[PDB]
């Protein structure tokens, strides 16, 4: 179980490698992050981003629906978020928080899906290519997996996170974002503050319901 493979400096050089997309929000839009910004963002500073999200939390449907109140297309879908938690062993507070970041609090125009013929495809976790061209050409994960409803996008997103990240030993946000076992490969997002945004919402929800934190991992680099 020895997944500590690289020094921090080695990992930084890899994250700064040729063509690797690393972005930051500036003047209201996303721009490429510079080398210093990338390095700063990946620095370990001790802690929601380091918490194991493969452990479930005791949240009832009513509690999850409280989190989802006023969240657009996600409102009143707490039953299904909990279906996903139990089927796939995925922390439901994490799952909600991720969906809220990825969909603009459930209110973005993209969160309402992409039409293709008689069907509409939904994607609430930023998974794969998700625009009209990718849906038309058929080179969209959401279309491939037939996420033809919001509920199917909630379940399927969870299934994807479990099967592709959690089963790959990327068990916390930091690992999902920066894959320290194999730096610069298989990273969930280009936004250098992706983990911080999800972690902030998670912490608020933990403190709202009095939830206890699961295991926090400290060490990633030689
Ligand atoms: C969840 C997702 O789709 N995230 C995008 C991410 O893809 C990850 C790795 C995934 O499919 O789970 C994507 O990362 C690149 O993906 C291409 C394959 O499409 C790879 O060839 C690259 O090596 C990946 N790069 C890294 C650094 O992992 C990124 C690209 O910016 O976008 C994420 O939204
Ligand atoms: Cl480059
Ligand atoms: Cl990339
Ligand atoms: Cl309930
Ligand atoms: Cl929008
Ligand atoms: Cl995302
Ligand atoms: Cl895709
Ligand atoms: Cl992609
Ligand atoms: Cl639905
Ligand atoms: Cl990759
Ligand atoms: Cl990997
Ligand atoms: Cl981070
Ligand atoms: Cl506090
Ligand atoms: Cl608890
Ligand atoms: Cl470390």
């Amino acid at each position: 179980a020895n997944d500590v493979n690289y020094s921090f400096d080695e990992a930084v050089s890899m994250q700064q490698g040729k063509g690797i997309v690393q972005t930051k929000e500036e003047d209201g839009k996303f721009v490429e992050a510079n080398n210093n910004e990338i390095a700063k963002a990946m620095t370990i500073s001790h802690d929601m981003k380091y918490m194991d999200i493969t452990e479930k939390v005791p949240m009832s449907e009513s509690e999850v629906n409280q989190l989802l109140k006023g969240k657009g297309i996600l409102e009143n879908r707490g039953k299904v978020f909990l279906e996903a938690q139990e089927k796939y062993e995925v922390n439901v507070i994490y799952l909600v928080s991720h969906a809220l970041v990825a969909t603009g609090n459930g209110k973005s125009e993209l969160a309402k899906g992409i039409k293709d013929g008689k069907k509409r495809y939904y994607n609430f976790f930023g998974i794969g290519a998700f625009d009209s061209s990718a849906v038309r050409s058929g080179k969209s994960y959401a279309e491939k997996e037939q996420w033809t409803s919001p509920d199917k996008a909630i379940i399927g997103g969870a299934k994807f996170i479990r099967n592709e990240y959690f089963e790959n030993n990327q068990l916390n946000l930091y690992q999902m974002r920066w894959n320290p076992e194999n730096p610069a490969q298989h990273q969930y997002a280009s936004d250098i503050r992706w983990a911080d945004k999800i972690a902030k919402l998670m912490d608020k929800s933990y403190k709202q319901f009095g939830i206890k934190k699961d295991d926090i991992r400290q060490t990633y680099y030689k």
